[PDB]
């Protein structure tokens, strides 16, 4: 039912600047009793898409209502137009997500057990989610890409307002086969027998990335990596992501 | 040194409503390194005066700059026009301060040792400070009333905009000898051998409460309770409280 | 179409303290061109229920998403446990809503035309909505009480956490025939031919206030005051108010 | 004097993302009476330095206290590590400042007369201030660079945490004689007789940029452009900028 909505602005050693972060911290009885041990909460790292920021899930969905119902802490960082990369000409935004993870688990009552930690996000943030799932599989038991970009070239080549592809990839001529390519990261994770979080992939059938989502899950099936895929009516918008994140939160906290 | 500025809004079980709270949390390297143990911070509970709220210290002083310099966490709650009382007709705002104290020490990396915990505030908040110092002396090693109301009639009889004295005290003819009277609370602390935090009492010489402050320290001297009193040029305003809280923070963290 | 989410804290002359307010301001191209006259937006005054505040509609609904779709500015004030009254022992919160109305229409590009201004709210805020609709009908063309208290005793006699009925009504043993009684305000508006905003009344069938809603619309029918009533599955919670305020916004903005 | 502190987050068409902005809006009578035309305020565009953001002036200075004393609205945008440039690989942050100027003058009661509009900022923001002063002289009657970078090479060649010079200037081997060079902007302003805002230049004597400031004012003297230069004890920190912005605000409004 009740929780805390928290806005934090701290000077990040990784990206060299003050940066805003938002946190949903559902209430627990132990948080109000100085005689009892704090019960650490299950925790979701939740990644915004391109043009969104740390405020937009709160504004355009009812995520705090869903999170409070399931006692799930939610961490919402801001990564600008970075695509969750350590940018060639810009900020170290991949490392920044690792810093945020460590920081909030140190200063808040969040469980540090892998089974209690999840990651999710939409569009550019679903791309970010799969990138972290395949390279930081020891940190998250479950990962939920929503309406994700899996073929990196479609996001690097998109002509969105003020977006600079070169800020991210620099001198790279293509992203295929680089750290920016989720298919390469997947091949590397399997080849090196890394832990892959349990995967729930969701995408609206009217989304322009729907075919891209179908291509990725087919490849997952061909390399014997399990996943759950949920589709249905929905487009590339927060009307879909509001309903999708509600369904995702129920899925992540039940197992 | 850098820190986090934190804005929290949570549903309070004590006062039955969502309520904002602000927190300054200076940064420590242990907060970013998952391999080391988090070092708990010294903590100040800082109480606003009448017409102010949880935002006004940040807005009208440079308090976060001072706190960051001394690695001091600062907790700034909102108690409206309550005078930090469990109100006759209103909210349980005395109890709320205790709830805020417990909550932030549970969810944040704040030291729970009495020697690491301080309380301070100006005007109505200096009245609140002395009330908590004399009734919750086990929670604070030091207390700093700034420009405080010590003779409770001086606060209750004020004709400030929209302020209701009866909301606080109900039908009481006088507050002398009641839980609203710092002189009664002081006599009772002495009589019951309660621990009294170290007192630093500050007031500007042009403050209309200056004589009220001199009367209180005169009484403290007459009952052999130690204190440090600092005055000088200054009035009943945030220009004075900015400089006073700066000098107070240095005093509380040294020794 | 996106917009601005605004958090404002100003010292109120009416309530004698700093208070927080939240505003949703959808974007118009006139806002970005210094050569054109700003186009004023339709504006909704949205009132929270008991235990909520200025943040809770944003946190527990997708109201900003709905408002942006319909280019509707939304004003969300905080009135604590006041029931939108000028309190017997407390603050002038009825007058405060009038001050907020004037203030935001002055400092923001909001239409001052009656036909462009609406008011809505749930539970205690639906009680507030009907009180303002029946006493300030010249300020609002439409009013939408959601899950409202219409029989004031149902609100006052509530044993809600930390709630003080006497702070609001003083020593009164009944509220019938007073400014706290919507039925009296309705009788007085009908008798004096006041402008009554066009009325849309919504309540969930599982809400404990559902019968109170049926009683009020039954009275409206007996006295030939027009209204639209919409019910259906739903309880006394933000899951219902999220859906209801989306439906209400669509109703206000068109015809 | 009391005012509003405003935090806004809107989706910017220029930079293609949600972005936070803070505004100080001192109160005026007309703001509380909707029957009158609102009175427009004098307005200052205040630009942060490297590693700061839209929150840091509020947090580390008492700027709102100073602004309220002089009924000066203050606009504090966020421009990250951009150096206020339209970045070679990044965002169009020069255009963004112009968008913010137009946006806040449309939606808030801000005077559009050149004589009522000022710009100021420290370090990277002092560099930004002089760039806008020399290229947008029709928008600002006065400009106040604080501890500014005037020799652009010292900012671009800085080795600050996560800072990318290439993101700003691309492969350029020097910035001399370019739009990133204040001396070139100065020569072109003088050559084309464009109006130069009245200049107040301040820097602390212990600042590592002090000589850079001395070089710039010497050049202004040699090309017969007036200025007032104020130095004194002070370093490259917010202890200095707090006192400097207080002195600057008194100068701007008094004219
Ligand atoms: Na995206
Ligand atoms: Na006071
Ligand atoms: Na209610
Ligand atoms: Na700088």
């Amino acid at each position: 039912g009740p929780g805390a909505y928290i806005s934090l602005n701290y000077h990040s050693p990784t990206i060299g600047m003050h940066q805003n972060l938002t946190v949903i911290l559902p209430e627990d009885q132990s948080f109000f009793n100085s005689d009892t041990t704090v019960k650490p909460l299950k925790t979701l790292m939740l990644l915004h898409g391109l043009s969104s920021d740390e405020t937009t899930y709160m504004r355009y969905t009812s995520i705090e209502r869903y999170a409070n119902e399931h006692k799930l802490a939610v961490i919402m960082p801001n990564v600008d137009h970075s695509a969750y990369a350590n940018m060639a000409y810009g900020h170290s935004y991949y490392d920044y997500i690792l810093e945020v993870y460590d920081y909030v688990h140190q200063i808040f009552p969040l469980s540090k057990k892998r089974d209690d930690n999840f990651i999710a996000g939409h569009s550019m943030g679903g791309y970010g989610t799969i990138k972290f799932a395949l390279t930081q599989g020891d940190k998250f038991a479950k990962a939920v890409p929503l309406s994700a970009v899996f073929e990196a070239q479609n996001l690097m080549d998109l002509e969105w307002n003020d977006f600079s592809k070169e800020a991210i990839i620099g001198n790279l001529s293509s992203v295929k086969g680089t750290e920016h390519d989720p298919y390469y990261l997947l091949d590397k994770a399997v080849a090196e027998d890394k832990q892959i979080p349990k995967l729930l992939i969701m995408c609206g059938k009217q989304d322009f990335l729907y075919q891209d989502n179908l291509d990725f899950i087919d490849y997952l099936s061909r390399i014997n990596v399990p996943y759950q895929f949920e589709d249905g009516p929905g487009d590339h918008d927060y009307a879909y992501w509001d309903q999708a994140i509600k369904r995702a939160i129920t899925w992540m906290v039940n197992d």
